């Protein structure tokens, strides 16, 4: 693999340390900074492909507070190692789940949101376009900062690793019609509110695939969250708007979250 001199790191910089879930978490060298790294787990050339491409997307797309931004990679007589942004407190839906009561406030509610906005709207200025934005692929820093996953990445039935479907995310077109948009980001943005009100609920507990497509057909729409004012609840549907055109932008959610934020307790 070919010599990238604005990104490469030696070998010997980096100390290779625990697993986290094939991604190990490391300690790339006179001062030390905990990274994450990732690798091949016997693979196909394909999984290299699949690899590479990640990179080399994260190469284009430019650095934001908001998302995993890349750092370096070992390419060079060895495995490939892609090295980026270490976030010590897991998933938001995990981050969540863990602070909830027997802890955040509602204005750092508001803010995780506002956050996943900000993360949101620069990929889009970028072009780039997620498909399966959720609280799981966005991770939390120890500075509690949130950062959006996998945006440089079907069986409808695979549940994820915690038992949830990954359909109840997508927007109708997307799942009926296949044609994904900025504006479908933008529903499953509507879904993420949902998570993050909820303190990392569930959406559509014990609704299977071919019933979730029963309730799209009809309207269905979530119930309002407890911890919910009627002003987010509002903001949650208009992501959710049947007609994609109608939906507001992350541009326009920035913009609202920024002076929610402020005015939340
Ligand atoms: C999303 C996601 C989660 C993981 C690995 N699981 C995990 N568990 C706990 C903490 C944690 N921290 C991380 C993970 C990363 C991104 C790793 C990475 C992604 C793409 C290319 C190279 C490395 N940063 N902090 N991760 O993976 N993805």
């Amino acid at each position: 693999l070919p010599e990238d001199p604005r990104w490469e790191l030696p070998r010997d910089r980096l100390v290779l340390g625990k697993p986290l879930g094939q991604v190990v978490l490391a300690e790339a060298i006179n001062r030390v900074t905990k990274v994450a790294v990732k690798m091949l787990k016997d693979a196909t050339e394909k999984d290299l492909s699949d690899l590479i491409s990640e990179m080399e997307m994260m190469k284009m797309i430019g650095k934001h507070k908001n998302i995993i931004n890349l750092l370096g990679a070992c390419t060079q007589d060895g495995p490939l190692y892609v090295i980026v942004e270490y976030a010590s407190k897991g998933n938001l839906r995990e981050y969540l789940q863990a602070r909830r009561p027997p802890q955040l406030s509602s204005k750092d509610l508001v803010s995780c949101a506002y956050q996943v906005a900000r993360g949101m709207e620069y990929l889009a200025s970028k072009k780039c376009i997620h498909r399966d934005l959720a609280a799981r692929n966005v991770l939390v820093t120890e500075d509690n900062v949130m950062k959006i996953a996998d945006f440089g990445l079907i069986d409808y039935y695979k549940k994820t690793t915690n038992g949830r479907l990954p359909v109840k995310w997508m927007a109708p077109e997307a799942l009926f019609d296949r044609i994904y948009t900025h504006q479908s980001d933008v529903w499953s943005f509507g879904v993420l509110l949902w998570e993050i009100f909820t303190l990392g609920g569930s959406p559509y507990p014990g609704v299977p695939v071919e019933e979730l497509f029963k309730l799209l057909k009809e309207g269905h729409r979530m119930d309002k969250p407890s911890n919910c004012t009627n002003e987010l609840y509002m903001m949650m549907r208009d992501c959710w708007h049947a007609v994609p055109s109608q939906r507001p932008t992350f541009k326009q959610l920035v913009e609202d979250l920024d002076r929610i934020v402020a005015l939340t307790s």
